[PDB]
């Protein structure tokens, strides 16, 4: 019985989040960037609802929750989910570039949060970010990346201190979750053995939705791999200079 | 029948409500706790809930509580440490050996009952969830015993983790405060959610996590939102005082 | 005998910077919105060099570089600092504002770093990110620096494992700094007994220009205020509804 | 005098270098260390600096080196917990008395010496300095009681510092791989910093905390950024290799 916004929900874990909350009763409408397979998602699904747009467009944000004002009439859940990868530094991304996936990344949560304050402060509503391990620890070359997901984690305990009690806030890291056959040392090298699923993901977000007791925390959500200490020769692991 | 699941601390509490939510799930469950009366009343008239008197302090009564949990449940497949005593700690001067029995309790005991349960829990692909506290991560005055013990226990998490993945997966949750036992206004206005949290809070957690197959090696924290709190004398609703 | 560039040098913590690195021998150049302040601190001061320009703009960015390399004619490091507080969600701070406030506390920091890459590189010099314990925790209507913060947190780890082996980069995360009487409440509430000055971040600056096993990390100097646990009517602490 | 400063673990590597360091900084030194041969030698004809043989497993030892300390020195000034010594864990089921004994040497003797030292502490306005490791945040297989110990005095630190504040403060520094005893290429390329850390790396950040007084409740990483790396098998030149 909810109305729920999506981001990025035509494709990956955005999907998979859309489909669980229609499977949990709930009508659904998402953003994002391309028409045709999110159009093709909608279609004779009744309680989907598709708006296609940029997020990283403050306009279109506002647009966007007009449209699903109209649509779903109540809005209780925002899940900010943006999947966009981007170079850094060793490939001297441009300014313009690294901010792009800031309004993506960063911006679009605050402000589809901005848009909905009041409506999730009535409904005591929820807010769901998904940010990444990506946060915490980093591969070369992604700064813009990493600069967008830890400000989305810090982002998501300013909002549940801010909006606490009436909105509970959290945020999901996801680790290496597949979005599209994988090596046995693929699988082996992830302490829990698997690459992870957009249903790990979204069997969260419904979970945290239904508590009452949890804000302004991140989950990290990457079958262990973060916790995992890795040095050169040993437990198996292996560094090779080019 | 379903799982076999062992809970330290389960005859009251936080404890209590993860025994009985595994229940509910159709599970069979024995516990171990220092308070006979209580618990052998929980366990009574409930075919499925299994007593254990003991204080897990001890580590040959660790031993017998493995050895009495498989004679009643026959397999193992979740293990919940769970341990509530509180503490005083350096301003108190509290001892070596007391500081030492805080220890035992949260954190040796964890320990030692992984070892006794690996085996049977790495053939049955099972569970560990550890409960710990979010004194873990910052701290009130007179807390060291504590303290150690709970920022030991998450450290243990994910050592145990790394160990027994991927056939184990092993997670902590990290309460705040947790009502097990009439609020002010003030006391439930001060938490960012608003309200006391139950045990509910903490076993939906538990039983959520055992369900999970892609986290393992996590803390999560449970405190509706105390810790992420930054607070300055003076500033948003709260005053220091001096006594 | 190094090149410095310090942003918001001309007050506060950012002056303070400057002049401990005249002080152990270096040459500074510093950017900072105020002309007037920030014209007298440099004034008479032979190695202190002053540029003045907003930071939020990348185009100014590409002229301070320029400018700092024709006067101190190399660069070993790159301190970002940048102190502009904001408001969040509870005052509705539109979409633009938000942005603002990452252009000068995220934006800049990558930027300057990416102008900087090769110089920084082939002097195995060094980066120093100021953020705030308000990557943290939160008070209310935080949003914006929250974000900023967060993200110039994460930052550091990417700049670091992009640039190691040659660039160490690292963060600072200051808690009350005095900037500009307490009362005794004021000063017993810090677990540390007084409030933070400049020099403690400084002095934390120049010594970690100096580590060479130290890189990616944040050190969050405030005295303690973020490690203490706070209920109400426990410990001294007690919240009041208005 | 200056500083009267007491170390544990004082007589190899990491201990023996922050030795040195504070003698340098005209203080004078008392350790505690397991080793008698090579304790004995590194405190000869070095009249500031006073050697107490035992181990501070036991709680006894403890407090004679204290008293030993109080009577070399005649004030104690800064208290640095240093205890290095590595063990296995659930995979290798170290058993419980081991498991025990690892949290004896880096768990409660940072919590007795500091109990035992804490009037003296406060009176001085003093520091105390504990030395924990990466491991209490990230973990290889079979390190359980190692990460546990490690966690814990993470814990002991903000617990002691909120204790002791304002008048002592107490911090934490996390070693990564610290040579204490010819490394490959591809060992130092792996760091990100490219170079596998020595003692006076960490010596350098004891005596740089000891000074500050700003910072307590704190853990400095001093890893080389090795756990800041994100590692995936295949990607940027890491590979897991199946045996
Ligand atoms: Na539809
Ligand atoms: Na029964
Ligand atoms: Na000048
Ligand atoms: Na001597």
């Amino acid at each position: 019985n909810r109305g729920v916004i999506v981001t990025g929900g035509g494709h990956g874990i955005g999907k998979q989040i859309c489909l669980d909350f229609l499977e949990a009763g709930d009508k659904v409408c998402f953003i994002d960037i391309d028409e045709k397979r999110s159009a093709d998602f909608a279609k004779e699904r009744p309680n989907l609802f598709y708006f296609h747009g940029d997020v990283a467009d403050p306009l279109t944000l506002k647009k966007f929750v007009e449209y699903a004002m109209e649509k779903l009439q109540r809005i209780d859940v925002l899940v900010n989910n943006a999947c966009r990868g981007s170079k850094g530094i060793l490939s001297s991304l441009l300014y313009e570039e690294f901010d792009y996936i800031l309004s993506v990344g960063l911006k679009a949560p605050y402000e589809l949060s901005r848009l909905c304050r009041d409506e999730l402060i009535k409904n005591k509503g929820r807010i769901i970010n998904i940010a990444s391990t990506r946060a915490f620890q980093s591969e070369p070359d992604s700064e813009a990346y990493a600069s967008a997901k830890g400000g989305i984690v810090a982002l998501t305990h300013a909002l549940a201190m801010s909006l606490g009690p009436d909105v509970l806030v959290n945020c999901i890291a996801p680790g290496w979750i597949n979005v599209t056959e994988f090596t046995q040392e693929d699988c082996a090298a992830i302490p829990a053995g698997k690459v992870g699923t957009p249903k790990d993901i979204s069997n969260m977000v419904l979970f945290l939705c239904q508590q009452d007791f949890i804000t302004g925390e991140t989950i990290i959500v990457d079958g262990g791999m973060s916790k995992r200490m890795i040095y050169h020769g040993d437990w198996n692991w292996f560094y090779k200079i080019d």
